[PDB]
């Protein structure tokens, strides 16, 4: 679950 959250934050940094 943790893994999972990571990378969705990874995605929403790159957004910008």
């Amino acid at each position: 679950l943790a893994a999972a959250a990571a990378a969705l934050a990874a995605a929403l940094a790159q957004a910008l």
